[PDB]
């Protein structure tokens, strides 16, 4: 396996420069978590002779790591002509650069993409942190989910879009908040993950359970963002106080402690990077791309989806649907996290807003990136007319 | 050559195969000996009418060769398809067992079918066929038509065109007493406003006869030429009894809803005709699996709709096709379905197969109870949830692998 | 007596003087209930200007009590001269205010010019003041609905009418909504209610029957002043009809109607009754006789019960101003009821009815010239249903000296 | 003189002072109206016996307002009949025995007309708190401090008719009117803005005592305290309207809260609430003391939007069925207005569905179908009823 990979990529010898180039336009990082033996043998093989190797050297290097270099070398990655595909995004990306209007709650752009095999790429501005907001609220749906099950979650929030064309009702008529996406409906749902411990454990639970869904990359805090969402959290309190009222938390829940937790999940940091990886676990049945950890039971994966499908674009969540046709989440930081599901994660991140509270640069991606790919729910991967299946050679 | 591999295969070892032998093997991959793409094969071997040489057995497939090939050597979207069916025949008699539900009786022909009648047919995106019970009843398709006509309208004039008079989401639990949304559109072609308003698009400027005979000849190539027919006694009681579609087409007229040169009074005779057109739950399945299979009929290979067509038309029934229990089936079960009256339910897995599921009796929210009941065993047992993953799935099956 | 009466006016009383002090008082010479009195007086000109002791008892003897209270200020309004000088400057004033939008959604409404302004007043003694245009007819359209309301109280009591219609605004929701929440219209006041209302009346007969029936009822609210059909705005109004055809399919479907009812035969005669017309003179009349508890003030007849009457009332004053409704009883305070074509049926409870009619409407529906003439009305006198008749700041009390 | 006329009406030489005590309460007045305190003061300096010269010196400082007492000048002027029907309308409530608590037997109703004629039966000495009974006197002192226009740009003028009160703004922004509990937060938030709430108390204290002619008005602490502790949805309301910017510039919205479930706290009596009632009736002057309390538009408004807002959703029905101004509390109190001629207050703990008194409901039902009360009824033709205005 190790040798008739040694001959793919040879002719007697291999340059170890050109293993890192066929390897990187697979769409793999050199700093793959699943690729560390393969890489810390190359290094100390660079040290034990002072920049060529042989079958045996090879061998002794890729060994630990042979299936996956052998699904990457053998174009059997979910994208397999990946340095194409990224191509297309590329010019989808500075397409949507063009489109400047909106008003920040603004010419960072950044979109970063990771496929359910770990293949990554960046455009624009990628590493520059910001608040998950609204983003995480599918997150801390999933754990819940993950945790206490469909049943149990369901007896608190309910399943389905408002209608209404405004978050305007907390409750729907069995007196639940509408769905997750929604604030309510968020707010019951941080009530229900970790009860019984302090906040401080609970950030704690889930601050773990995102760096498991992001691969280990950055997921960090904005005690700027949660000092002013505190602050100015009128809106939040009134819910709070309505569900209290309404008997809409767990017997024992602390109201006030609740909304404080709230804030803080919302004042979140990610990268568009790590948070494409996030994404990414959600494309891959709740599986890590970048490890291969099983972080989230099936059951909470696709409850979050169709939940983001139907609710997760605020009150355009109805014509995202139907256009774009894939689970995402907005933010007001200006964030999308999208899932292009048994395919790939993304988040992009430009903070000028519609006037539906959506990125514009982000919105722009999305309808271009399904009118180019056959990755919208209901295409046809069998026939598609003009588009482009990247899945395919 | 392609024909004499297929005869070893099915020879193993012999010198000739009987024709019996054929029949059966061809039919255990789920294709029918009357599928229409397997014409020439079988008028070839009742041209020969038991006895197949290597030379005769090539005569006769030699035409079909691509198909039989795919059939056999399980290329199929299914591979092990007699293991699927009978999966399917478990959840057919655990729904069977599921007597509730109240047969609908506003008008004298639905109130005469029996409770107990109870038919699901399953036809793949490769033509792959399978029936349990009551699959060869005629009955109507009521409100099961109304992404088929939808689809029509998408496909003959655009999207664009048709959302300018009808919009694209549910209108959320304010039930479905408001006839228009707040830019004076019915909120989806699913519900009864919107399919009033998608019907007044089809075929404009031609007469109601002509029309008809259109969306026939339309369904006709959808049903892959399977039984499609009309319920005359059905029409004339939802037209005495159709109050409720009056004061819609009045609204819509008074609000301007429908194009330019409109006679409303006939747009609503032509609903009430859409309504009352009958299928089998055997040819429906194959509308669905057209659905499926991105706008090719499965067992003629024949285009029938746009890719637009069927992706806008598959959306709205993910989202707008079970009533008020839209929302918790889309949650739950997770694929584009569309229920009716008479007891049907047009259900699509895309990319896998269409069906049609049909009894009699409905639930509170006018879904008929043992359709709903196996739709979710089906996603329960199969990965077949929209947002179910194709690699982990946990402990469901996927019947497309071996 | 007719001696004291005669001392009053009074050695002998010329004729015109006589008649200019009765005219003073606010009665017209052509009063239904002076009628005995004024043919005496045109007999006596006929036989024999001047009327002693003997003959003007004979002139006046028949119509004693009535020119009795008339001559003794026991009128509601004593000072009735002085109450119309403020009626005309009222009216002046609502003159300048020539903005909003003659309705035109059929000819006949779309006619008429926009500079048409009349009000005629009619207390509950008989009363009468007109000033601008108070003899041109136009049709009530929506200012007839509380009149069939009245009606169908009259002969069905108020506990059949509302087991088919609701008895309260359906708030600010507008009027998107045909059916309160047990599945009635709203209220007699909207087009739902009246097109329920109009199937209980006269039930069995036909069409014609039924609208005979009605003239003939107007006809009496209306002291028998003119109560007349436009066949024009009839045709119109049904050939347009597409809302009011949803509306009588919708009520059909939920059973709002009485078993064996006939909804387009329903909806041909909701179009009739919106097609009656009247002048603001007998309009004011029929205002009247419901601000006299159902008595019409110029015969001493009563054409409706004070049941009748006084629900009414009730429903016009919370919902007879389509989406103004709140807002006009909050600060005018009145039972009213508003047209298309333009009119303003308004009531002031024991003192007397109007109509206002101007063709141009706001943004509501209601005539701009009547709404700011119903706002000075009570701006100026104590007449708000929560005016208080003991303390009333520096508003006018005109029933009083 | 005016003295000798009534002297003579009460042919002997002289009038037992008994006499005239049992003549004058038989009008409705009482021997403790404030108006009557100088007739009172003389009569107890002079103690049994009044010769004509005496009887003048006692009478002679209230005289315009006895004259009208005893020539029958007052709104009801055959009062003894008109309170034994009020007698028998409140034994035919009392039957009436359903409804329940807020989480019992206690009725009692109490008039006073706008001459200050008085009239109680029942358990109208003892105190309970007003609740939403407030809301139409905090209106008015709102209305009456402020004027129409300032005071509406934060608080609307209908009804909402929505299903229940579960929608907080009307499509401008504003509580729907000031008799829900979101529109009488804002009222609240109105009144003597700038000074602390010990301050404002102390101020609509002192407003409510000039209303109840200086009877009991108290405060009930223990209710104060049970208010703040559950008031969750009220605290629901204050964020939202916070939020919504519903509030004047510089508005402390918890201090806003704590004083709004303090005017709810407030205690009154029937007899001290039916004198509040007439004070509405009479355009605004308290009947037993002639003091103006609040302004004509003050007054006007209030019972404008009691009539349509102020029996909870049973408001549309009771406008239709009983025509008369009224506001309901879940302590039991029905505060009821009859313009122009008396204010009553209404209490039995056991509501009804709706959240009114199963009894008070009763007897404004039974109040209005036997007399001509109704605002649409007619004062010429009006059936069988019978009209207290009339001998
Ligand atoms: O009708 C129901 C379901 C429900 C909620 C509570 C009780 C029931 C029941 O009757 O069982 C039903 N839902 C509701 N959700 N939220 C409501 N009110 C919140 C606070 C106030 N508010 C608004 C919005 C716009 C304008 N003004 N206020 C939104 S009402
Ligand atoms: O007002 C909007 C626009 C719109 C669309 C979606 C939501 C809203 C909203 O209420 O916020 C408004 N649309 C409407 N569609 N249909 C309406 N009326 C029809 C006939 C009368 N009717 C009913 C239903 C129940 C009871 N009574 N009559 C149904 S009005």
């Amino acid at each position: 396996l190790e040798d008739l990979l040694f001959y793919t990529i040879a002719q007697e010898k291999i340059p170890v420069h050109k293993f890192i180039t066929a390897l990187k336009s697979t769409g793999l990082r050199t700093s793959d978590p699943r690729l560390k033996e393969c890489m810390d043998m190359l290094r100390l093989t660079l040290q034990t002779t002072s920049v060529m190797l042989d079958k045996d050297l090879f061998k002794k290097c890729v060994q630990s790591n042979i299936v996956l270099l052998t699904q990457a070398f053998r174009r059997k990655f979910v994208i397999p002509d990946f340095m194409s595909f990224t191509s297309h995004i590329d010019e989808l990306y500075e397409s949507a650069k063009k489109q400047s209007g909106g008003k920040v709650a603004p010419d960072l752009w950044g979109v970063s993409v990771c496929t359910v095999d770990g293949q990554r790429h960046s455009t624009g501005d990628t590493k520059v942190p910001f608040c998950l907001q609204s983003c995480v609220k599918p997150l801390k749906y999933a754990i819940a989910v993950n945790d206490l099950g469909t049943e149990y979650v369901h007896r608190y929030v309910g399943k389905e879009p408002s209608g209404l064309r405004f978050n305007k009702l907390f409750l729907n008529e069995d007196d639940k908040p509408h769905n997750p996406m929604v604030n309510a409906g968020a707010i019951v749902v941080t009530s229900l993950i970790k009860q019984g411990v302090n906040n401080a454990e609970k950030f704690d639970y889930v601050m773990q359970f995102l760096n498991k869904m992001a691969g280990n990359e950055y997921v960090g805090f904005s005690n700027a963002t949660f000092q002013s969402e505190r602050e100015s959290g009128d809106r939040n309190f009134a819910i709070g106080y309505y569900l209290k009222e309404k008997k809409c938390f767990p017997e024992g829940t602390d109201m006030v402690g609740i909304l404080d937790f709230y804030f803080q999940l919302c004042s979140i940091e990610v990268t568009c990077e790590s948070a494409s990886v996030m994404a990414a676990t959600l494309a891959n049945g709740g599986f890590c791309p970048i490890t291969g950890e099983r972080v989230l039971s099936p059951e909470a994966v696709r409850n979050t989806l169709s939940l983001m499908h139907s609710c997760g674009m605020y009150d355009f969540s109805g014509q995202f649907a139907f256009h774009v046709g894939l689970p995402a989440k907005s933010g007001v930081a200006g964030g999308i996290l999208l899932v292009v599901p048994n395919v790939m994660g993304m988040m992009c991140w430009s903070p000028p807003l519609d006037k539906m509270g959506n990125s514009v640069k982000g919105i722009h991606f999305c309808h271009d990136l399904v009118s180019l790919c056959n990755f919208h729910n209901y295409d046809n991967l069998r026939h598609f007319a003009k588009k482009l299946d990247p899945r395919r050679e």
